[PDB]
């Protein structure tokens, strides 16, 4: 039996001094990195001044030379939509391979009239073309608009804007974004400017490999590409010749730190053999940079490889480092260290970097201390300038190669390098189809005599739309759109970095408008901190805290307030091996959990007495206290509930905003007549075993409730942790209860007299079951004892043909296989469009076989157990039914290890119809529906008929999908072009309704409300719009004569927050939305007159629809109604056939409100959340009904970045 | 249609244009429910014609028109109202539904 | 252009038919050359051989 991460994150190599600090960089604050590149780049007075006299002349020339789609656009006066429509229609009609068919289609359908007439939208890449025309990046296409311009554009101007159009994207796609479309159209065509003095390094476009097969593919475009360029070169050699760029993800489908034993063994002799190929002909190969997490771990392949004999007399081996980021001139550091111990003189390429606005949003994501590049553009180009001073010293190691287009850049280091030149001694470089006109001031003895090497992308027109809006941003802090700005002087284009940097008031401060991640919500509360497990000193630390905490005796014990009790004490076995004892649980007697509750009331006005304030700081330092701790917190978790580190991180993260959220919201909300409920019981589930624990205590607690906490039988230890955090933290021990045990502990302390309150996050069978329970049960007011019942998901995820395969196949891997699907928030069903469904399943299930499954206390795991053989037993028999109706399961093999824990293997079922799925399987199985295009509204009632509404996802570029889809799904969590697993409290707030939840939402603003017996106004809960029903209902009264209840009914519509309709503070590159909508059909109880249009006007109010009971013989009372509210109204004499019902209001007194309660609980399917009044309470109380349970809340969680790029954070410089 | 507004040249021609800016994401959830009722039916030339005219109404456009500082104008196209058909056919009267129904009107 | 132009003398004639003021008059004539020039662009941005007049 290994010993508990013993393994876990080994590094590929010992940690030179060199490496050390370059991985020390890695995230230093940028008021540090700045002074020493100011220094560095500092140059004198008279190169300042002939450089920026060098810059002047060549931006002059270039301005003096300075068009195509704005050439087209004013000549057919085109709209910019117009603009936008006809190059989509016309990289459609150029996806026409013969020409003479094109041609026809264009004279007698196109232009004549219906475009349309002739399985994909023809906009898909729209937003790609919007760059192109408009300069600007829309995440999402108006479909419908540019449908709209194109009918326009076309019956105005016929065939010839057609012909223009075509020819135009011809030009384009075929000549421009591309040098060509094969490696030999690309050669032919670099002899021009090759006879001028330029070279090229050509790019094959790979990138990010989803399976093996995509990683082969890549490798077979660059040997072959190899041998064209190596035959074309011809002897010219590494300077002179052409050459070859690649990318590592291109190479290998899990190309990544965490997977740094497969990238060694399996891609690294990948690049080796391209290598030796390069050796051969002797050509650059050059490996390109990518995402700042993956920096470290290429550095560990060009180390090997430059020691490798067999690639020995060989110079070609070129390395890419990014300007923009902190470790670069470390790493340069590194890199010449390297070539002087090779002997081989490495060709470094200097870039800017291509990954800004993606670099922030993941660092803001992972809750890091601060980002891995620059923040301010002018930094880079100091950083830039800086870093080729270091690389112009050392010409003699290595090659350096300057790309980039800034003129300004150029001309320092031209000067910087002075008058001493020979070929081979550095280069510039610039992309193909961009700088050409900058370095045709630069190439050749008539310019300044100095070689440029030409990037040049070679691919089809699919494969060039991928990723060309990354390479488009044009930005307004980019010299070629700043080039071509009027309101730009030459001046400005000119100015030194360098100088304007050592001038600030404060050295290389942090761009104003962009938020560390721990700033990220403001005053409001800080962030979480996560931990980055691509740097290797975290991952040094964390292997020695992980370590540490598998020697830790880990119990947990009733923490009954008069101390720890006896009980039947068991071990707490890992998950992913039987033989790692955890941990030791003492489970509760019945008896003691019916004195936990004694108690718990016994202390309630003490705990309550705790001014919300003080509660709050309570969760405060708790908090805090679990960030500290967030370490040893991860190796509980990974080894108790079968997580991988990073699903531990983030369980920590959920748990510290829980309770820094519900501290924040207490403190904008808890007054004095906001009394607490009494005694809460918290029941939780063992899958996030820390943080819905945590937020359910935390939220109750702040609430000034005290609570009995029972978490899942198969996860005390790191819940009793949580609850020694908590107490240390402050809350007294009368306030805080631990009652570790099965469902019998939950159900003893469901059925305890003195509970006040129940929050269960569960299965659904289980919450009925409480539900049952309870319906016995009125508080000492003759009220409802309050459920909160968050439960499970049947999550469907939409994407059409419009979507990148490669992000969905990755979202979806996610969604559906993170922690074995065991999230209830985990994609279960995945819906694909006919017309793409067989490319993205071929691509998932080879992404599928690249998963790692394994004990979790392994970094280089993906997928970990599931929780208990029983479990296993369940998801296994499912799997079984599957497979034995004939449907497709596609399988990952599993490994010999997984036989001493409980493994199911993760699991692709094709199914015929959405109907085939029963009840959530809660498990790493993926099922996946294929749907016709037309059949899109149809699908989306087959996801809404499951009668669950938890998490749902659309990957669609498509506006008019996004708003059809949005609008017609019922469920709580909803996430565009994203994964579906986002829980982030305050930002995505959490839960669903149907069978997966009553409401309200945790981490949430209407969640301590339901913890209180008179919810406060949560911060920004309000709507001006009031439901015109409810209006036509109050002047139906008035007409009526019930002119109170009208006065009512009024002020219900005003007091409602129907319409609510805000975006919450998160991430750049998101955007999260939080809507209340109406729940649905509510059940009215009503027993007078009075009481029923209360209740109807509380409905109403909120947007609902009703079912009043029949029995209540109030049919007289609601004559003559408008069509608009009978339209609203129905009577329901069997209420179960007229259900799901989405909450329910019932008036009477205590026997009769405990009497509808339990005809309630026996109504199928959804836990319903009822509100009951008796007549006088409704006479007295103008809230007897409360309208913040009348409403559904929705979260809407849209990624903006998902067409390549961040529009907002293009104007951020 | 409108004078001084973006529909009114179309009804001076027999075949109206595509005016600037119009067009909609919205589309009606009645016609939706319609068409999955006429293909339900298997009227599916019909059903086309409805989810073509669910997409090519402007239902739902909601615009800012360039004007004077100061001054926010708003420019929205909602339903007509009722509108009376006066079908001969059935599957005139599928086209008459498909048309009123995807701009938002009862019938 | 020629209604911009000539809106002094078209200011006097409508002042004195119609009863209006002299500021009335003015917002008359920006009217109509609104509408001209408003209808000539609406044009140029839609009109095509296939929308025939009645
Ligand atoms: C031949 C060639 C090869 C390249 N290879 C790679 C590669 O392998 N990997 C890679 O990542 N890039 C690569 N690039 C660079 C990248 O694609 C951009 O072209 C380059 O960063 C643009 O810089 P520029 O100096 O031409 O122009 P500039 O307009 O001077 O610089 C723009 C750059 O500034 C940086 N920037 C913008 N805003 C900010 C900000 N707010 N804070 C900090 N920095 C900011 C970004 O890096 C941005 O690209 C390559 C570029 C060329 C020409
Ligand atoms: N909607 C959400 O936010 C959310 C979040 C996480 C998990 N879930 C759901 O939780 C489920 C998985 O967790 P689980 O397996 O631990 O759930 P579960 O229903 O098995 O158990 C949940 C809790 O209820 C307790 N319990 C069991 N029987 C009881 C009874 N008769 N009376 C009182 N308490 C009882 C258990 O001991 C445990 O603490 C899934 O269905 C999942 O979808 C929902
Ligand atoms: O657009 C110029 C460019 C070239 C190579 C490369 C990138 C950009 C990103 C990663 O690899
Ligand atoms: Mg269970």
């Amino acid at each position: 039996a290994p010993a508990p991460f013993a393994d876990f994150a080994p590094p590929v190599r010992p940690q030179s001094t060199l490496r050390r600090a370059i991985t020390a960089a890695y995230r230093r604050p940028e008021t540090e990195c700045l002074p020493p590149l100011v220094e560095a780049a500092t140059q004198s007075k008279e190169i300042r001044d002939a450089a920026a006299s060098t810059a002047r002349k060549l931006i002059e020339a270039l301005r003096g030379k300075h068009s195509g789609v704005e050439g087209l656009v004013q000549e057919y006066s085109l709209s910019s939509q117009e603009g936008v429509a006809l190059m989509c229609l016309a990289e459609a009609l150029l996806r026409i391979p013969d020409t003479a068919t094109r041609d026809a289609l264009i004279r007698d359908k196109i232009a004549d009239g219906n475009w349309k007439s002739h399985s994909r939208s023809l906009f898909v890449n729209a937003a790609t073309w919007g760059l192109v025309v408009t300069g600007k990046l829309t995440s999402t296409v108006n479909d419908r608009s540019l449908a709209a311009a194109l009918t326009r554009l076309i019956s105005r101007c016929g065939e010839p804007v057609i012909r223009r159009g075509v020819d135009m994207a011809m030009r384009m796609m075929g000549e421009q974004f591309v040098t060509g479309e094969t490696i030999r159209e690309a050669l032919k065509r670099s002899k021009e400017l090759e006879e001028k003095g330029f070279s090229y390094s050509y790019d094959m476009l790979g990138e990010a490999a989803t399976t093996a097969a995509d990683a082969e593919r890549y490798y077979r475009d660059y040997e072959s590409a190899i041998h064209a360029i190596g035959k074309a070169s011809a002897g010219r050699g590494i300077y002179e010749g052409p050459g070859i760029s690649i990318k590592l993800s291109a190479l290998h489908p899990r190309y990544s730190r965490a997977q740094a034993a497969r990238v060694m063994g399996e891609l690294l002799p990948r690049v080796k053999a391209l290598a030796l190929l390069a050796k051969n002909y002797d050509i650059g190969l050059n490996i390109d940079a990518e995402e700042a997490d993956r920096l470290e771990l290429s550095l560990d392949l060009l180390e090997v490889l430059c020691l490798d004999g067999d690639l020995s007399g060989w110079n070609g081996m070129g390395f890419v480092v990014q300007a923009y980021g902190k470790r670069c001139p470390f790493v340069l550091d590194f890199i010449i260290d390297l070539a002087r111990r090779s002997g081989r003189r490495i060709m470094v390429r200097l870039v800017k970097g291509a990954y800004w606005d993606a670099e922030i949003k993941r660092a803001q994501l992972d809750g890091l201390a601060d980002f891995p590049v620059f923040t301010r553009k002018i930094h880079t180009d100091v950083s830039y300038i800086a870093c080729a001073a270091k690389l112009l010293a050392a010409t003699d190691v290595v090659f350096p190669q300057f790309a980039t287009h800034n003129a300004q850049t150029l001309a320092a280091i031209y000067h910087m390098a002075g008058k001493d030149f020979h070929v081979g001694k550095y280069e510039f470089q610039c992309l193909h189809g961009m700088g050409e006109p900058l370095y045709e001031e630069v190439v050749g003895r008539g310019k300044l005599d100095r070689p440029c090497r030409i990037y040049a992308p070679v691919g089809t027109h699919e494969t060039l739309l991928a990723y060309l809006v990354r390479r488009l941003l044009g930005a307004n802090s980019s010299f070629v759109h700043r080039i071509n700005d009027p309101k730009v002087s030459i001046d400005e284009l000119i100015a030194d970095p360098v100088e304007v940097v050592r001038a600030m008031p404060v050295v290389g401060a942090k761009h104003d408008r962009i938020a560390l991640p721990a700033e990220l919500f403001g005053d409001a509360r800080t962030n979480s901190a996560g931990l980055d497990l691509s740097n290797e000193e975290t991952l040094a630390s964390l292997t020695e805290a992980l370590r540490e905490s598998a020697a830790m005796k880990w119990t947990a014990l009733p923490q009954l307030a008069t101390g720890p009790a006896a009980g039947e004490t068991r071990t707490v076995l890992n998950p992913g091996d039987h033989r790692d004892v955890v941990g030791s649980v003492t489970e509760t007697s019945e008896e003691d959990a019916r004195r936990a509750v004694r108690l718990a009331a016994d202390a309630a006005p003490d705990w309550a007495a705790v001014p919300p304030s003080e509660r709050a700081a309570c969760l405060d330092r708790a908090a805090e206290l679990m960030q500290a701790r967030m370490p040893t917190l991860l190796g509980l978790i990974i080894r108790e509930a079968g997580k991988s580190a990073l699903n531990a991180i983030a369980e920590v993260r959920e748990a510290i905003d829980f309770l820094r959220y519900y501290a924040e919201q207490t403190r904008r909300t808890l007054g004095p007549g906001h009394g607490p409920l009494g005694p809460i019981v918290c029941i939780s589930p063992w899958n996030f075993p820390l943080a819905i624990f945590t937020g359910q205590i935390a939220a109750a607690l702040v609430a000034g409730n005290p609570v009995l906490a029972k978490p899942a039988e198969e996860t005390p230890l790191i819940a009793a942790e949580g609850v020694r955090i908590l107490r240390e933290a402050g809350i007294p021990a009368s306030a805080l209860q631990l009652l570790p045990g099965d469902g019998r502990v939950g159900a003893a302390l469901v059925a305890a007299a003195e509970t006040a309150g129940v929050m269960f996050t569960g299965s659904t069978e289980v919450a009925r079951l409480i539900q049952a329970q309870l319906a016995d049960r009125l508080s000492p007011a003759g009220r409802p004892i309050p459920l909160i019942a968050e439960t499970g998901g049947q999550n469907a995820m939409i994407v059409d043909s419009s979507a990148l395969a490669e992000q969905v196949v990755g979202d979806v891997i996610t969604s559906a296989f993170d922690s074995a699907g065991q999230r209830c928030s985990a994609l279960r069903v995945l819906c694909l469009q006919e017309d793409v469904a067989d490319r993205i399943l071929t691509m998932l299930k080879g992404a599928l076989h690249e998963l790692h499954i394994g004990r979790t206390d392994r970094l280089s795991v993906d997928v970990g157990p599931v929780i208990t053989s029983e479990a296993k037993d369940n998801i296994e028999k499912h799997i079984e039914r599957m497979r034995g109706l004939g449907r497709k399961v596609e399988q990952i093999g599993l490994a010999s290890e997984t036989g001493v824990g409980t493994f199911v293997p993760p699991t692709i079922i094709e199914l015929e119809k959405l109907s085939d799925l029963q009840r959530e399987v809660f498990g790493p199985v993926l099922h996946v529906i294929r749907y016709r295009r037309d059949d899109l509204d149809r699908l989306v009632d087959d996801v809404n008929a499951t009668g669950y509404g938890l998490t749902f996802g659309l990957h669609t570029r498509l506006d008019e999908t996004i708003a059809h889809v949005t609008s017609r799904i019922k469920a709580g969590n909803l996430y565009i072009n994203r994964n579906i697993i986002g829980a982030v409290v305050g930002v995505q707030p959490f839960g669903g309704r149907g069978l997966s939840g009553t409401g309200p939402k945790a981490g949430g603003p209407l969640y301590l409300g339901r913890l209180v017996t008179t919810a406060p106004v949560p911060p920004q809960h309000s709507s001006v719009h009031t439901d015109p029903v409810l209006l036509d209902f109050a002047k139906w009264l008035d007409g009526k004569g019930a002119r109170a209840e009208a006065e009512a009914a009024r002020n219900a519509g005003s007091s409602s927050a129907l319409g609510l309709d805000l975006e919450l503070p998160g991430p750049v590159g998101e955007r999260n939305l939080y809507t209340l909508h109406a729940r649905g059909r509510i059940l009215l109880v009503p027993a007078t007159e009075s009481g029923l249009y209360h209740q109807l006007a509380a409905a109403l109010a909120t947007g609902n629809s009703v079912a009043i009971d029949a029995a209540s013989g109030l049919q007289a009372s609601l004559k003559n109604l408008p069509q608009t509210v009978g339209l609203r109204v129905s009577w329901s004499k069997d209420w179960a056939a007229d259900g799901p019902f989405a909450g329910a209001l019932v008036e009477g007194d205590a026997e009769r409100i405990r009497a509808v309660n339990k005809a309630i609980a026996a109504l199928p399917g959804p836990l319903l959340l009822v509100q009951a009044a008796s007549s006088g309470e409704i006479a007295r109380n103008p809230d007897a009904y409360c309208l913040n349970w009348l409403v559904e809340e929705v979260s809407a969680s849209i990624n903006t970045a998902a067409a390549g790029g961040n529009a907002s954070l293009m104007a951020i410089g």
